């Protein structure tokens, strides 16, 4: 009753994806290849102007896991994002306590988003763009809800998707799931992608997967 119109889209877009692809392991694809197309958009724009990665002047995909907070985090340097950007996210979200451009939103950046709750129960984005403050952003596929980081610029530049994970999807977290994963979807990016993994009297440190 509250959420017909994002419910519906939501049953759609499980419908579709899970139908393409079969495989609930395309959420991670996705990730690794959004963050992948905002790493090119911001080494497109380095052609051209000299600094325009001061904010940040290397060009990763990092991936962490936090079995603890049942949490995954997939952080990129990319162009990241304005807050007016954030506020349209996808156009069928609507904004928190409030209850076409937006189809063409969901033609790019559906799939990405909407698989991400094949696994998740909620997506969190943290992004600074070049010309705007850092912001987080949250939704639950039915409402969401920008706020200024009260951290102030800690990502320099690029984005922070952030999954809370469904107790059926905890598996993702260890680290030899998780780092065959990312191995199986890289090889096609151009960008190196690291995965917080652990050496041995045992250190963290970035491991490089592609
Ligand atoms: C799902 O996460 C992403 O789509 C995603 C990512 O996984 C790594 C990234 O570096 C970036 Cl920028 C995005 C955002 C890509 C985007 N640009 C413009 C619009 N939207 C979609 C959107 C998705 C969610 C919130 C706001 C915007």
């Amino acid at each position: 009753e509250k959420f017909a119109f994002q419910a519906e889209v939501n049953r759609m877009m499980k419908l579709i994806i899970n139908s393409l692809y079969k495989n609930k392991e395309i959420f991670l694809r996705e990730l690794i290849s959004n963050a992948s197309d905002a790493l090119d958009k911001i080494r497109l724009i380095s052609l051209t102007d000299e600094n325009a990665l001061a904010g940040n002047e290397e060009l990763t995909v990092k991936i962490k896991c936090d079995k603890e907070k049942n949490l995954l985090h997939v952080t990129d340097t990319g162009v990241g994002m304005t807050r007016e950007e954030l506020v349209k996210n996808l156009g069928t979200i609507a904004k928190s306590g409030t209850s076409q451009s937006t189809s063409e939103l969901i033609g790019q950046f559906g799939v990405g988003f909407y698989s991400a709750f094949l696994v998740a129960d909620k997506v969190i984005v943290t992004s600074k763009h070049n010309n705007d403050t850092q912001h987080i952003w949250e939704s639950d596929s039915n409402e969401f809800s920008v706020i200024a980081d009260p951290r102030g610029n800690t990502l320099g530049r690029g984005t922070t998707i952030t999954l809370v994970l469904k107790e059926e999807a905890s598996d993702y977290l260890e680290l030899d799931t998780i780092k065959n994963l990312v191995k199986k979807y890289s090889q096609f990016i151009n960008f190196p992608i690291y995965v917080w993994s652990s050496k041995t009297k045992t250190v963290w440190d970035w491991e490089l997967m592609n």
